[PDB]
C-alpha cells in the first residue's frame, strides 16, 4: 500500500491544471462575447452561461473536488454542500446545452418568426430560471434525501472526527439511488435524449430545405423544356401554370425584383396561351431564361449557403452537446454498476480519478471547438491574444 499522499499527488496536480485551463479557455469565450457584437445573439448568450458554468468547475468544483478526495472530516451538512455543488454546475450545463439546440431548432423550422420569438430579454429570463432550477436539481440532496442520518461512525471514529462530523466522501453522503434515478435517469440522459431528438428534427428539416429548393429549381428548368418543345397553347399553359406555383412557392430588393420579373413574363406567356398563341408564349417563355440566368440562380445558390451554414451551426453545436455526454458517462455508468451491481468489486481509485478528470476535461473543450468551428470566434480570440 503505497503512501496515499502520492497517488493523491498525480490526481490534484492533474486537477489543478484542468482548472487553469477551464478557467482560461471560458474567460476568453466571455470576453469575445462582450467585445464582439457580431457575437451578442441568444445561441452565444447561453454559450457564455455554459461558459460561467465551466469557469465554476474550475473555480469551485475542482477545489471541491480536491477536498472530498480526503475524506477530512467535516459537519455532514457542509460536506453534501460541496460534493453536491458540481451537480448544480453540470446541470446548468444541460439546460444550456438543451437551450442551444432548441434555439437551433427554431431558426431552422420558423426563421420568418425567429427574430419574434427568441429575443436577448426572454433569452436572459431563461438563462436566470435554468440556474435556479439547477441549484434545486443539484442540492436536493440537502433537502434530505442523503445519508448523513446514518454516518459511518466507524469510519469517522477512526479519523479522529467530532461529533456530527464524517470523513468527507462523495459516495458516503450522496445516496446512489438518488444519483442514478435521479440525478442520472431524470435530469442528465432524459435531457441529453430529448437534445438528440432536437438535433435530428434539425439536420431532417435542413434536408428537407435543400430538397425543396432543389425541386423547385428542377421544376423551372423542367418545364422551360416542355414549353419549347410544346406543340399547342394548352401544353404551354399547363406547363407555366406549374412554373408559377414553383416561383411562388420558391419566392418563400434584388430578390424581389428577380421574381416580380419572373411571375410576369410568366403571366406574360400565360395571357398568350390564354389566347391560343402558342409561337408568341413560347417565344415569351424564352425569356425566362435570362431572368433565370441573372437572378434566380442567385437566390437558389444563396438560400443554400444560408441553408449549409445553419447545418455547419448545427453541427458545431452537437459536438459540443455529444463531447458533454462522452465527459460525463463513464462517471454514471460506474456509479449504475456500485448501484445494481453490489455483487461487483467497486471501481478502483485509480478509475474513479480518471472518470473525474475526465468529466472535468469537459470544462476545457469548448473554447477549442469555437475556436476551431467558428470563424467570429477564432477571429476575435485571434484579436483578443494579440491586443
Ligand atoms: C463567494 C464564493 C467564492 C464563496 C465560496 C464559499 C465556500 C468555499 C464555503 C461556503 C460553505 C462552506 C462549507 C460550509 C460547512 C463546512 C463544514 C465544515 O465541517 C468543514 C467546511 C465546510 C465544508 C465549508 C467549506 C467551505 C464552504 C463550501
Ligand atoms: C452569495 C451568498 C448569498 C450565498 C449564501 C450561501 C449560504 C447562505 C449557505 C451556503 C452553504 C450553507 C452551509 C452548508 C452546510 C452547513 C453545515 C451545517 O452543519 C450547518 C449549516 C451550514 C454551515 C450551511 C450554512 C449556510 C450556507 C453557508
Ligand atoms: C463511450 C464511453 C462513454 C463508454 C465508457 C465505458 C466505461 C465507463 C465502462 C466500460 C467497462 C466498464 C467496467 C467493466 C467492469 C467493471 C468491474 C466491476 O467490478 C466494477 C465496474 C467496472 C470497473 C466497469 C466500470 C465502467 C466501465 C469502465
Ligand atoms: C449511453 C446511453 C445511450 C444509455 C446509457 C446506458 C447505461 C444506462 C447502461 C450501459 C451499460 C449498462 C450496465 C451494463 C451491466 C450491468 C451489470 C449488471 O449486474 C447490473 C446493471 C449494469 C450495471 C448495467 C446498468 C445500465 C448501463 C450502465
Ligand atoms: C460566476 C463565474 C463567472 C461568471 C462569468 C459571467 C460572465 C458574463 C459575461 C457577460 C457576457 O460576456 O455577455 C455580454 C452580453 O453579450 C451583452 O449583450
Ligand atoms: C459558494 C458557492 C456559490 C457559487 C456562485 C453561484 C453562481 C451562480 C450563478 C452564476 C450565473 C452566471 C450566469 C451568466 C449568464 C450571463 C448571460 O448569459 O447574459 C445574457 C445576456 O445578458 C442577454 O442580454
Ligand atoms: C497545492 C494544493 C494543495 C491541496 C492539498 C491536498 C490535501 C492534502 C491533505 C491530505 C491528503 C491525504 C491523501 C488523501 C487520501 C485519501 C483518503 C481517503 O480516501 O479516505 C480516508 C480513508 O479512511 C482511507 O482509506
Ligand atoms: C479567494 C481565495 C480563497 C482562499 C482560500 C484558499 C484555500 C483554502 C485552503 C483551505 C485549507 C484548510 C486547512 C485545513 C486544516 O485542517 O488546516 C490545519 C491547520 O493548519 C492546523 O490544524
Ligand atoms: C475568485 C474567488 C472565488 C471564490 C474562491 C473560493 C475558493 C474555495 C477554495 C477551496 C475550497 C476548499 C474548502 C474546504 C476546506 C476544508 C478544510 C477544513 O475545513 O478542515 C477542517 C475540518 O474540520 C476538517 O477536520
Ligand atoms: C435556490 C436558488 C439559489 C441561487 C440561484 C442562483 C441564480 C442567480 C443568478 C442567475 C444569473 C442569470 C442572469 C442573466
Ligand atoms: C435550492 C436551494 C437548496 C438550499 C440548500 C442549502 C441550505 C443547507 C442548510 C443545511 O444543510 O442545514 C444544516 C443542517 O440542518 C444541520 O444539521
Ligand atoms: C426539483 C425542483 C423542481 C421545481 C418545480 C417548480 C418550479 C417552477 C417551474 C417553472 C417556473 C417558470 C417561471 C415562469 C416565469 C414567468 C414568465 C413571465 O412572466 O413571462 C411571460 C413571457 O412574456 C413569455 O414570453
Ligand atoms: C426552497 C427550497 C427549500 C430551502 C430550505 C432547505 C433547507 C435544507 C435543510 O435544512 O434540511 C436538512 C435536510 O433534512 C438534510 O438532512
Ligand atoms: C431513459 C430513461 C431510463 C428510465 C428507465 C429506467 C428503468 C429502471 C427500473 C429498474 O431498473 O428497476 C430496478 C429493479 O427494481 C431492481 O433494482
Ligand atoms: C436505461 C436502462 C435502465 C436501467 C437498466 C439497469 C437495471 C439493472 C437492474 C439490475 C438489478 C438487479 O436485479 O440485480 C440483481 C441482483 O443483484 C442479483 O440477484
Ligand atoms: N461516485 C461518484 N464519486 N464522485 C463523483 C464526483 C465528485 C466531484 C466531482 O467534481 C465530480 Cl466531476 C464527480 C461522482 C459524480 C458522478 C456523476 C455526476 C456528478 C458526480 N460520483
Ligand atoms: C483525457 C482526460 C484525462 C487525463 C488523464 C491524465 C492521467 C491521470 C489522471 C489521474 C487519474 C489517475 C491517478 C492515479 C492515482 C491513484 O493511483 O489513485
Ligand atoms: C500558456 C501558459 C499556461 C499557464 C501555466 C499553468 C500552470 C499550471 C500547471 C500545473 C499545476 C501544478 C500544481 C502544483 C502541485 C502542488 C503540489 C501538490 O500536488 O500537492
Ligand atoms: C484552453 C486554453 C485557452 C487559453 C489561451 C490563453 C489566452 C487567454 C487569456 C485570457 O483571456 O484570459
Ligand atoms: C471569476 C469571474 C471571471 C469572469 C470573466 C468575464 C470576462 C468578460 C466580461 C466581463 C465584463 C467586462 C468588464 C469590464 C469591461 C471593460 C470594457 O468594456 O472595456
Ligand atoms: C481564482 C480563485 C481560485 C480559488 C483557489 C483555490 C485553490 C486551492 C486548491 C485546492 C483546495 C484545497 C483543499 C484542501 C483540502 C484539506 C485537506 C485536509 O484538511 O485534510
Ligand atoms: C427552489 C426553486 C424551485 C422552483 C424554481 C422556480 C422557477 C425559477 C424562479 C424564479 C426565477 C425568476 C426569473 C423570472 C424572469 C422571467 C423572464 C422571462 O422568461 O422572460
Ligand atoms: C452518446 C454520445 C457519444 C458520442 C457522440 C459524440 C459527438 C461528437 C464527438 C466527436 C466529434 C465528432
Ligand atoms: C482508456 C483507458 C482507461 C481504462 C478504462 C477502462 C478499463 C476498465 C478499468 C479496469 C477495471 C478494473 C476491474 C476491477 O478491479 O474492479
Ligand atoms: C489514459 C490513461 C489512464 C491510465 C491510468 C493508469 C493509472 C492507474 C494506476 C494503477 O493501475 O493502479
Ligand atoms: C489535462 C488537460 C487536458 C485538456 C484537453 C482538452 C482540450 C484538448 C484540445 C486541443
Ligand atoms: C480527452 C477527451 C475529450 C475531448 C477530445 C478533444 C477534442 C477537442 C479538440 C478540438
Ligand atoms: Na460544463
Amino acid at each position: 500500500g503505497a503512501p496515499p499522499i502520492m497517488g493523491s499527488s498525480v490526481y490534484i496536480t492533474v486537477e489543478l491544471a484542468i482548472a487553469v485551463l477551464a478557467i482560461l479557455g471560458n474567460v476568453l469565450v466571455c470576453w469575445a462575447v462582450w467585445l464582439n457584437s457580431n457575437l451578442q445573439n441568444v445561441t452565444n448568450y447561453f454559450v457564455v452561461s455554459l461558459a460561467a458554468a465551466d469557469i465554476l468547475v474550475g473555480v469551485l468544483a475542482i477545489p471541491f473536488a480536491i477536498t472530498i478526495s480526503t475524506g477530512f472530516c467535516a459537519a455532514c451538512h457542509g460536506c453534501l454542500f460541496i460534493a453536491c455543488f458540481v451537480l448544480v454546475l453540470a446541470q446548468s450545463s444541460i439546460f444550456s446545452l438543451l437551450a442551444i439546440a432548441i434555439d437551433r431548432y427554431i431558426a431552422i423550422a420558423i426563421p420568418l418568426r425567429y427574430n419574434g420569438l427568441v429575443t436577448g430579454t426572454r433569452a436572459a429570463g431563461i438563462i436566470a430560471i435554468c440556474w435556479v432550477l439547477s441549484f434545486a436539481i443539484g442540492l436536493t440532496p440537502m433537502l434530505g434525501w442523503n445519508n448523513c442520518g446514518q454516518p459511518k461512525e466507524g469510519k469517522a471514529h477512526s479519523q479522529g472526527c467530532g461529533e456530527g462530523q464524517v470523513a468527507c466522501l462523495f459516495e458516503d453522503v450522496v445516496p446512489m439511488n438518488y444519483m442514478v434515478y435521479f440525478n442520472f435517469f431524470a435530469c442528465v440522459l432524459v435531457p441529453l435524449l430529448l437534445m438528440l431528438g432536437v438535433y435530428l428534427r434539425i439536420f431532417a428539416a435542413a434536408r428537407r430545405q435543400l430538397a425543396d429548393l432543389e425541386d423547385n429549381w428542377e421544376t423551372l428548368n423542367d418545364n422551360l423544356k416542355v414549353i419549347e418543345k410544346a406543340d399547342n397553347a394548352a401544353q404551354v399553359k399547363d406547363a407555366l401554370t406549374k412554373m408559377r406555383a414553383a416561383a411562388l412557392d420558391a419566392q418563400k430588393k434584388d430578390f424581389r425584383h428577380g421574381f416580380d420579373i419572373l411571375v410576369g413574363q410568366i403571366d406574360d406567356a400565360l395571357k398568350l396561351a390564354n389566347e391560343g398563341k402558342v409561337k408568341e408564349a413560347q417565344a415569351a417563355a424564352e425569356q425566362l431564361k435570362t431572368t433565370r440566368n441573372a437572378y434566380i440562380q442567385k437566390y437558389l445558390e444563396r438560400a443554400r449557403s444560408t441553408l449549409q451554414k445553419e447545418v455547419h451551426a448545427a453541427k458545431s453545436a452537437a459536438i459540443i452537446a455529444g463531447l458533454f455526454a462522452l465527459c460525463w458517462l463513464p462517471l454514471h455508468i460506474i456509479n449504475c454498476f456500485t448501484f445494481f451491481c453490489p455483487d461487483c468489486s467497486h471501481a478502483p481509485l485509480w478509475l474513479m480519478y480518471l472518470a473525474i478528470v475526465l468529466a472535468h476535461t469537459n470544462s476545457v473543450v469548448n473554447p477549442f471547438i469555437y475556436a476551431y468551428r467558428i470563424r467570429e470566434f477564432r477571429q476575435t480570440f485571434r484579436k483578443i491574444i494579440r491586443s
